[PDB]
């Protein structure tokens, strides 16, 4: 048994930027009060984790990454209610403490208790409960996963289906999630509309499923890699466009194929030229733009706010704007009924072990997601 | 009996930046096709026309400036439908033709005739309806109501009921109307919110009367005068607060003061750094903040994304985002039926002649709404 014991496992420790991950033996505490220990069993490669890399994310290193994942409870702290051992899970890099004005209000999602705003990388309480040859490891976003076992707070664990599918459901638990809520709740994509998505990775395709579901007529993809053009109209674009074939700005280009400007715009890249020129293509008296990428630390864009004068709206939102510990566990379930597809998000299933491998795929341009496997 | 035939009257014309009208007689020209003349009866004096005289908004000189105003029309051009000779009238700054995908979309008001994004300065038609000293004069977005005499398109007048005073409806064609519908209809205030406005001018003020209409339980008001307080006190602040008078920024002070952030904020000024603050001060997750003043001309303001990330709005609006024609007389009606007050906005009265001391009067921070008499 495992449980009220250190477990020594493997992890995939980040012990400084632009360096490859090394995978060693973490000793990984039990749970305190109000704490679950999860046995992971697979995991996604997100372009938030490279952030953390390149240092585009700054978080506090030597950190344990790794946000997108799914496991099985192993054990649980004292005063838990909401899980039990053997429970399948799904950590919340966005927790929902329930009891916070944002938890209360009706269309909040950015719970006070997120360690995202000022990140401390740490459980709740101010500590690490992992370390790695002697030394304190950080945690990241409350969650950890790129670990055997990892330990969270029970407002950063969700409960989903003992019939989930952890290696495709995963992806509920970051891209899926906010690419499609980033359409359907935040956007809030109106029947027969016009949108333009930048970025056709795994977030940006989630976001084309939501436009499609949410009913949109024309769904134009931006990236200047060709290679994304395919998927993306699998997944429900109606036209693609690279930037880098028009000798005009592409918010011009936009403007001009949508006879005046889109109705929804999304930033799904991480950069301020990008989420400038997503709130410049969609319609001036009445488009929204919503930003979803993750710009570079401490970075500020330059913008002319007669753009919003007119009555564009700018906004953005974390994890899709869903509350995540409500939502997560109906996500599941709306997979489970077969009510969208998490496949075509999928393009590399690999050990844990090759997670350098992962991110190289990730980098050079060719995956989509990798999923590794425990 | 003028009819068809040029008119000779006084206006306010402005040769040069930075200096006084010049009260002087012009040549009006009879109506064309779809255009209407009208005697003007009133005339506010706002601050954009201010931004005309020092260069902030740039409109080609000379010009006729002026847009809040009502009159009663004198003639009517060939196939005008919508108001007849002697019918009193707002021109609408904000045209509104009823044809174009903005008039079509049911939230949008910046309807596509609109002279104020690219201004040329002219009539609908690319040409001048007034000479001065033998040369022409602009027209300012489609208005130009300094003057006894102007000729506006159609799509730029709305018929009012017959028996309103024109002396006080005149600001339900700008200054009313925009912060009013600010509040109720672009950032949707919602009952027992907090709201904070920067800027407690004549459109600040009436920011506040649509807060305290929509049921805000506190709205702080913000400016750097504290003479305004004890108008926005009268009309529905909760609070007012002077940025001068603390150490730390004032978004520190109200994220503080509403333990967290407001519900609702409103840039009423038309400061690059106060809409940015104003952006800060509304609550992370869920907040937002509306763009009503107008800034320097094609200058950039400099923000963090990750504002936006968060969860945070960020939207203008031009009129208060109301569609002019069909709203303007539902307005007038209202305030006919005591709906709202009009005479808290009103500090002074001068005829048209004394156009050049109400300018002063702005400008020293003594009055929140001048009316000019003709
Ligand atoms: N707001 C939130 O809660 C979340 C935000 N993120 C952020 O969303 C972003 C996207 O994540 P993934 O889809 O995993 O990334 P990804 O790296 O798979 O996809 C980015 C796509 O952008 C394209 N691209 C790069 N530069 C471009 C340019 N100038 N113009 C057009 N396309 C360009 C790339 O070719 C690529 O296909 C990242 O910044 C990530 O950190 C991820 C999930 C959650
Ligand atoms: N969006 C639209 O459709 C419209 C926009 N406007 C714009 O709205 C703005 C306000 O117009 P009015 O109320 O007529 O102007 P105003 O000049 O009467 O009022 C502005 C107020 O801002 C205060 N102020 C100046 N600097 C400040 C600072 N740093 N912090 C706090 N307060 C400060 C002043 O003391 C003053 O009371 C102007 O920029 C005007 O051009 C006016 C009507 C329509
Ligand atoms: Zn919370
Ligand atoms: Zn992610
Ligand atoms: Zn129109
Ligand atoms: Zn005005």
């Amino acid at each position: 048994s495992t449980a009220g014991k250190v477990i020594k496992c493997k992890a995939a420790v980040l012990w400084e930027e632009k360096k490859p991950f090394s995978i060693e033996e973490v000793e990984v505490a039990p749970p305190k009060a109000h704490e679950v220990r999860i046995k992971m069993v697979a995991t996604g490669i997100c372009r938030s984790d490279d952030h953390v890399v390149s240092g585009t994310l700054v978080t506090p290193l030597p950190v344990i990454a790794g946000h997108e994942a799914a496991g099985i409870v192993e054990s649980i702290g004292e005063g838990v209610t909401t899980v039990r051992p053997g429970d399948k899970v799904i950590p919340l890099f966005t927790p929902q403490c329930g009891k916070c004005r944002v938890c209360k209000h009706p269309e909040g999602n950015f719970c006070l208790k997120n360690d995202l705003s000022m990140p401390r990388g740490t459980m709740q309480d101010g500590t690490s409960r992992f370390t790695c040859r002697g030394k304190p490891i950080h945690h990241f976003l409350g969650t950890s996963t790129f670990s055997q076992y990892t330990v969270v707070d029970e407002i950063s664990v969700a409960k989903i289906d003992a019939a989930s599918p952890l290696e495709k459901v995963c992806l509920i638990g970051c891209g899926f999630s906010t690419g499609y809520g980033s359409a359907v709740k935040v956007a809030k994509v109106t029947q027969g509309s016009t949108c333009a998505v930048f970025g056709l990775g795994g977030v940006g395709l989630s976001v084309i499923m939501g436009c499609k579901a949410a009913g949109a007529a024309r769904i134009i993809g931006v990236d200047i890699n060709k290679d994304k053009f395919a998927k993306a109209k699998e997944v429900g674009a109606t036209e693609c466009v690279n930037p880098q074939d028009y000798k005009k700005p592409i918010q011009e280009v936009l403007t001009e194929m949508s006879n005046g400007g889109v109705d929804f715009s999304f930033e799904v890249i991480g950069r301020l030229d990008t989420m400038v020129t997503a709130l410049s293509c969609c319609q001036e008296a009445y488009g929204v733009s919503v930003i979803v990428g993750v710009p570079p630390d401490s970075q500020n864009l330059s913008m002319n706010p007669m753009l919003l004068l007119s009555g564009r709206t700018w906004k953005g939102a974390i994890f899709g704007g869903f509350k995540s510990k409500d939502s997560v566990p109906k996500l599941v379930a709306d997979f489970m009924a077969k009510k969208f597809a998490l496949d075509p998000l999928i393009t590399h299933v690999l050990p844990f072990e090759k997670i350098n491998e992962g991110f190289d795929l990730l980098r050079s341009g060719e995956s989509i997601r990798t999923i590794l496997t425990f």
